[PDB]
């Protein structure tokens, strides 16, 4: 009933500690689609760093303590009441341990304490699971959240080729991005970068894209200059030269946008510079959505959604992100809408929002 | 949430009485998967015997006092836990009210006190949802319970041909045949035919087709000489010659199966020569069935299945009647099974049967 573990079998390809990477499989023999899922978690952008993680959250660097079996849920759930259009596909789950946005693609340098092979290790698991049933795949949908969502839109164009060099050219490869979609803006008010919670967007891709070697996509490499590749961890940056499908989840006020732009709501009266600092954020973010043919977007203030059991109950302009997303895969194959985008401009403005 | 009951707009189609005939209705815009769903209800074979039946049955001759509205159940539920692959689907349901095994194909003589036209009631009915959605559908799946499941058989090449001729030849018709597969067999004890508790199968669709004036498939009617079309409303002899794709349900010891062969087993301790009576028809059952590529027949005493809530519950050789409607879909477009028999000599030899 479970998702099981599996450890990479390339002993090349590890976590940040040198532990084996992995993957969490249920297969189903009955269905042609795969979900492949890229866990979040932040990341970090220098070893004294690394190593407070290391100490604090050692789940997100080692797999030396991961169970040996995960429930799905949400997107990734085999339960029809939860997961209404998909609850029957192979499900993946792949552990965020590599601290990078799924962006290494290096073996440890002798001078690292850790090894940054996120992108390696997806590559990883798309090669071990041909062997597990995947050959067989019509779609392949390469999902995340927070920092997976942003590893889908690095890594998405990466997994098509890999599957067409291998032969495979029949899969179809897309992309569900969920809460990884970021705006590279100013602080409300500044805070010297020291760790992940006060350093501004710019700067902590700067960083840490340079600590980790992080690779990104070749579509996109192309349109910044050498030295400034950390553009291509922005969506609206990322998301144009894509060739593969993606489709954008994004709530308008995310809890993680807020945080290291130095905001924090909490339910408080504020004052008119926040109210408008606020208000700007959610037009930005709009903007940046308006030319992307397959998002969904509320007004509300959270961060995280396609693997929480209660995904099905957010609405937006009449629609649930299940069906928007099941009318994605039939336009890609009437009443059936794929751009769902709230226009109102404070977070709860969408009555739908999870409390 | 409901089906909405429609009356057909085609005046010269009725129930037995003139009443307009109707179908209900439940639109599903997302989906270009259509259930039209022909219910049961025995049949009448003489006018005395259509008397009673109306008397004591109205709503199976009349439309009179048809509800407005109907909740889909079993394979017509819209609920993912009910109906976990085709939960989605455009829902149909047709009520039963020609009592001609929905065979009939003639205006009402002056010489007759009822209308007889079953046939032509799934003809209108499925002319008037092409203005409803069905011309952009991709399958159409014309299903039935009971007599509805002889109907099915009946009517599945003639709704093919029909969508054909209408301009539509993309949509695939095909049909789920549910407890609708009987024997022409020998009671195990006499009765002689006054109604239909005590008629010989054989004798009541001898009966029953002339006094209708039904009509029968055109590729069964030539197998067989003039005057003996009653055969081909015996699935193992109308099968053979069909065109469109069949799934055949049926329970090995079916309870109206038994009923017109005057047996009726509640618990009681049987002789030996009706034990072995029950026996044999289960294994003709089993041997009808045998190049059937696509059917669900457990060892149970029952009568219908897809329209009951439960209809999950059962499983043959491990697995569930909507998964086996799923893989024979799958097939039609590896660990997926179709052909699901149960070869155990004795009902609830199966440990899933409804209780
Ligand atoms: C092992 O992983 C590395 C890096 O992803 C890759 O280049 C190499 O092809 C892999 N080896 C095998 C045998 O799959
Ligand atoms: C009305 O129904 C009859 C019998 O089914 C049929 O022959 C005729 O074509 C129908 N008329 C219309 C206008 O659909
Ligand atoms: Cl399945
Ligand atoms: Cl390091
Ligand atoms: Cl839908
Ligand atoms: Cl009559
Ligand atoms: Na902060
Ligand atoms: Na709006
Ligand atoms: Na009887
Ligand atoms: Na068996």
């Amino acid at each position: 009933e479970d998702l099981r573990l599996h450890l990479l079998l390339n002993t090349s390809v590890t976590c940040n500690d040198g532990s084996p990477a992995g993957y969490y499989l249920k297969e189903s023999r009955g269905s042609r689609r795969w979900l492949l899922f890229l866990e979040g978690g932040w990341y970090c952008f220098n070893r004294e760093n690394c190593d407070s993680r290391y100490d604090t959250m050692r789940r997100l660097m080692s797999s030396r303590d991961w169970p040996r079996t995960r429930t799905g849920t949400g997107i990734l759930s085999s339960q029809p009441e939860e997961n209404p259009y998909w609850w029957n596909a192979n499900m993946v789950f792949i552990p965020y341990c590599s601290s990078d946005v799924w962006s290494g693609a290096s073996s440890k340098s002798e001078k690292n304490e850790y090894a940054f092979m996120g992108a390696l290790i997806i590559q990883e698991v798309v090669r071990e699971l041909l062997g597990r049933g995947l050959s067989g795949a019509k779609v392949l949908l390469l999902a995340g959240s927070a920092a997976g969502g942003t590893g889908v839109l690095l890594n998405v164009d990466r997994v098509a080729e890999q599957l067409e060099k291998l032969g495979y050219p029949a899969i179809q490869v897309r992309g569900l991005a969920d809460s990884g979609w970021f705006l590279d803006n100013k602080q409300y008010r500044h805070t010297d970068c020291v760790d992940t919670i006060t350093c501004a967007p710019t700067e902590a891709i700067r960083r840490g894209i340079r600590y980790w070697n992080g690779v990104v996509p070749e579509r996109c490499r192309r349109q910044f200059q050498e030295g400034e590749e950390w553009n291509c961890f922005f969506g609206y940056k990322v998301y144009p030269t894509l060739r593969s499908p993606v489709f954008v989840v994004q709530w308008l006020f995310d809890e993680a946008q807020l945080t290291v732009d130095n905001v924090h709501l909490t339910g408080q009266p504020v004052q008119e510079g926040l109210r408008l600092y606020i208000q700007n954020l959610g037009r930005e973010l709009r903007h940046t959505l308006k030319d992307v043919p397959a998002s969904f977007a509320p007004a509300c203030l959270s961060h995280e959604i396609i693997i929480r059991s209660h995904w099905t109950d957010v609405q937006v302009k009449g629609t649930s992100l299940p069906r928007a997303l099941h009318c994605w895969d039939r336009s890609l194959h009437k009443g059936c809408p794929v751009h769902l985008v709230d226009s109102c401009p404070w977070p709860h403005c969408n009555p739908s929002c999870p409390t």
